[PDB]
RNA sequence: GGUCAAGAUAGUAAGGGUCCACGGUGGAUGCCCUGGCGCUGGAGCCGAUGAAGGACGCGAUUACCUGCGAAAAGCCCCGA
């Protein structure tokens, strides 16, 4: 389910990207606050790559 | 006074020269430190877990440097 976690601040990513080529990019930081989010979520999997596992 | 003769002698500067006054150019000199030099003393290896050094990228807007690496001027934990 985490890639459907991540895909998802993926898309928003994108045409928030088409917006910015386009004329309307009206609240820039809703990018880099996508972007942290996908890091985290990528992050937290590492912490559960090794916890258990060991 | 006036003609006539003889004689002497000034001022004109086209442009120049010396001096002065006033500027232009140009970056010496003085002052300054963001940069260096040396001695002393510490510390002294890095890499197949990918080194040293680079290439390409990551910004709302980014050409250069800096930082980073598709999780890309950052992500998690701890302390101040
Ligand atoms: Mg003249
Ligand atoms: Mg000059
Ligand atoms: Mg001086
Ligand atoms: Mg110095
Ligand atoms: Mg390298
Ligand atoms: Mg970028
Ligand atoms: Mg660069
Ligand atoms: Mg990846
Ligand atoms: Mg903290």
């Amino acid at each position: 389910d985490f890639a459907k976690e991540i895909d998802a601040r993926k898309k928003e990513l994108m045409e928030l990207r088409f917006q910015a080529a386009a004329g309307q990019l009206a609240q820039p930081h809703r990018v880099r606050q996508l972007r942290r989010e996908v890091a985290q979520l990528n992050t937290v999997k590492a912490e559960l790559a090794r916890k258990g596992e060991q």
